[PDB]
């Protein structure tokens, strides 16, 4: 579809972005530079990537060589789960802000539905092993993002990892001043998230798919699950359109109005990943992969299944 789809805030937005979740450190300048080097304008950024200094030092790099301007670069980072008591979530956002060396974001997501206990510990557990929730609503937490809005540090605010029933909730706030400009969620070939998607885009909300490769360096791949990138019926469409099954996989969302956000460090990969403004997929191909949904998730943040605002419980 056009490279750049338009939010319900009047800016547009790049449909291929690179992912930096799991990008160390220490090579994730890098990728940032040569990303944009081969033409991505867009980057998917978290605080809870630890890693948004060194992202923002690609970034400045890039702007103090002109290579590219502020006003062409669509930057996104979202709001962790510990920051949603919302005397919090204005510091979270200048602290990211300032890791990435920014004025402004052009897009500020909450990160999940679900608050955690404010802390340094990203992810802080009881005894048992799930997380220690605070008592922060949705609501409130998405107030604190209006503010954010209002103030001139971000340009939109989005959600991910939401349920229908949680957009809905928000949608119907009272007082509401923003709607949500973008759902980031888990797409892929097993799972394709066709009610969700269409619950979204019908109310006028962009659908970012994330780990559409399906994110095989996620820490807890067990070593029996499927693979994306090594299934034969996947890789015969490839060899098919004389394109990587990778390059299958990230042009599949673009085909679908969602915007993608494949991560790699990998400078050939990151190149090769954007080799996708420059051909078309069958709609035999395009509703075969839709066959393939297994409804499985990479990410379903098993340690908040008994959080309130768990998301996954509802069939979507
Ligand atoms: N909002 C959320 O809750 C959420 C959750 C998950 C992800 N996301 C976003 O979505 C982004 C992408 O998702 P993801 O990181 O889960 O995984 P992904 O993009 O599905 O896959 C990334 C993995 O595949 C490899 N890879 C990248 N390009 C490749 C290529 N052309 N050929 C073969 N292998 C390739 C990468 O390796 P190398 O990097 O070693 O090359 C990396 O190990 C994330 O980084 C994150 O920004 C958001
Ligand atoms: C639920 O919180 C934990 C816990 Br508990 C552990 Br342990 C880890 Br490791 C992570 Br990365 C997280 C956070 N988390 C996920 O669970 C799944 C994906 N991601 C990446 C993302 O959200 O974009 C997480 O940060």
């Amino acid at each position: 579809m056009a490279s750049r789809i338009l939010l319900n805030n009047g800016a547009k937005m790049p449909i291929l972005g690179l992912g930096t979740w799991k990008s160390p450190p220490g090579q994730v300048t890098e990728a940032v530079k040569v990303a944009i080097d081969v033409g991505y304008r867009h980057i998917d950024c978290a605080h809870v990537y630890q890693n948004e200094n060194e992202v923002g030092v690609a970034i400045q790099e890039k702007l103090r060589e002109q290579v590219v301007k502020r006003e062409e670069l669509f930057i996104v980072s979202k709001l962790w789960c510990t920051y949603h008591e919302k005397g919090l979530v204005k510091g979270a956002c200048q602290k990211t802000l300032s890791d990435l060396k920014l004025d402004y974001l052009d897009l500020y997501l909450i990160h999940w539905p679900t608050g955690f206990k404010p802390g340094k510990e990203f992810f802080p557990l009881d005894e048992s092993g799930n997380v220690v929730p605070s008592d922060t609503n949705i609501l409130d937490t998405w107030a604190a993002m209006e503010e954010l809005v209002d103030e001139g540090l971000v340009k939109a605010i989005g959600i991910s990892n939401f349920n229908h029933l949680q957009v809905e909730m928000i949608l119907n706030k009272p007082g509401l001043k923003y709607k949500p400009a973008v759902n980031q969620i888990e797409c892929h070939p097993y799972l394709t998230q066709e009610k969700l998607i269409q619950y979204c885009q019908s109310k006028g909300i962009v659908v970012t798919a994330y780990s559409p490769l399906g994110s095989p360096d996620r820490p807890w791949a067990k070593p029996e699950d499927p693979s994306l990138l090594e299934d034969p019926r996947i890789k015969a469409i490839a060899a098919k359109h004389n394109k990587t099954t990778a390059q299958v996989l990230i042009r599949f969302p673009m085909q679908r109005n969602l915007v993608v956000i494949p991560k790699s460090v990998t400078p050939e990969r990151i190149a090769e990943n954007f080799k996708v403004f420059d051909f078309e997929l069958s709609s035999q191909d395009m509703t075969t992969l839709l066959s393939y949904n297994r409804n499985w998730r990479v990410c379903a943040l098993l340690s908040c299944t008994s959080h309130k605002d768990y998301p996954f419980h509802e069939e979507f």
